[PDB]
């Protein structure tokens, strides 16, 4: 089936288009073609600078009654340096603003860490040491609960959580919603068994970010691991007629996870999206799973002395 039903009783679409890099002069293309190809689901973030380009796609499509707005499933995360129960909110409003939108489906906190508000993302000091921000996570979620009263977002969640801090969450004191989701990086590289399991057995719907190894990531470096190149996972594909991003995404979709794979390319947006008619076997499931190394594309080592930095713990 294309959705699965959130905690907060609502049905949100398995595959959904990511937003990090792509160009502000290529996403609103990409969105609208997107959007005409089936895609019902986009996944958005102020730290990536291009909300307003999305809007602009998600406005002429609704305008040109291609979509509805409650077909739609929009998500955003709030960026580290807003977790001051002061600032939720109008981070918030700048989004749907950006986004232009008078309702977020899903919000995110974006990573579990507080930095310093300011108009720099990743406050530093004179050590390149990213500076922290004296919020928790426990009076974050507070904050984003309000915006869920206040119907400005349909639900919350959060992202790049471990299960230590999910578990903090769900045992918050006069806790009122739980998360609806927490979206992690997930890929063959690192598969995240233990983290899904916890997530799942608690109703918390896991999205699959970085599902093709982000090759356009800006650190990437020569000997990193290379998904899309892994003969092994192109034999896979070849196996089954389909190409390697098509297994890839296939992949969590058949672990019950939702998935984002990002593009800004017409001709991969689509091909990324007809993956609902073939499956992977369990061996070709277990198979990819075996290839694990616990290798992220997203573990900023300027955060490690974070208290609340999420991946010293094993999962
Ligand atoms: N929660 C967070 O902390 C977090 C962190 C990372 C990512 N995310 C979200 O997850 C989304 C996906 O992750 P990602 O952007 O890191 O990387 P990704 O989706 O794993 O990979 C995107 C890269 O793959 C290429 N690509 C797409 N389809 C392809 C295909 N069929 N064949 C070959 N190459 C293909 C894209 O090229 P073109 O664009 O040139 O086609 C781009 O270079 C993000 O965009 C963002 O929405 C969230
Ligand atoms: O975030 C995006 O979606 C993609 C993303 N990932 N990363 C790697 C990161 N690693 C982190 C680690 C922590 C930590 F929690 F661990 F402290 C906190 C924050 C981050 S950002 C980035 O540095 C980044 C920079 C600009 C725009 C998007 C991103």
């Amino acid at each position: 089936a294309s959705r699965i039903l959130l905690n907060n009783g609502a049905k949100m679409p398995i595959l959904g288009l990511g937003t990090w890099k792509s160009p502000p002069g290529q996403v609103t293309e990409a969105v609208k073609v997107a959007i005409d190809v089936g895609y019902r689901h986009i996944d958005c973030a102020h730290v990536y600078q291009n909300e307003n380009e999305v809007g602009v796609a998600i406005q002429e499509k609704l305008r040109e009654q291609v979509v509805k707005r409650e077909e739609l499933f929009i998500v955003s995360k709030l960026w580290c340096t807003y977790h001051e129960k002061g600032l939720v909110k109008g981070a918030c409003q700048k989004t749907l603003s950006d986004l232009k939108l008078d309702y977020l489906d899903l919000y995110l906190i974006h990573w579990p860490t507080g930095f310093k508000p300011g108009k720099e993302f990743f406050p530093l000091d004179e050590s390149g040491n990213v500076v922290p921000s004296d919020t928790n996570i426990l009076d974050t979620w507070a904050a984003m609960e309000e915006l869920v009263d206040e119907g400005l977002v349909k639900a919350i969640g959060i992202s790049n959580f471990n299960h230590l801090q999910v578990e903090m969450i769900l045992n918050k004191p006069g806790l009122k919603y739980k998360p609806a989701v927490n979206q992690i990086e997930c890929h063959p590289y690192l598969t995240q068994e233990k983290l899904i399991q916890y997530c799942q057995s608690k109703g918390i719907v896991v999205t699959a970010y970085s599902p093709l190894g982000s090759p356009d990531r800006p650190w990437a470096k020569p000997e990193d691991p290379s998904l899309l190149e892994d003969p092994r996972i192109k034999a896979i594909a070849a196996k089954h007629n389909k190409t390697t991003a098509q297994v890839l995404i296939r992949f969590p979709m058949q672990r019950n996870l939702v998935v984002i794979p990002k593009s800004v390319t017409p001709e991969r947006i689509a091909e990324n999206f007809k993956v609902f008619d073939f499956e992977l076997s369990s061996q070709d499931m277990t198979t990819l799973l075996s290839y694990n190394r616990n290798w992220r594309v997203c573990a900023l080592l300027r955060c490690t002395s974070h208290k609340d930095y999420p991946f010293h713990e094993e999962f």
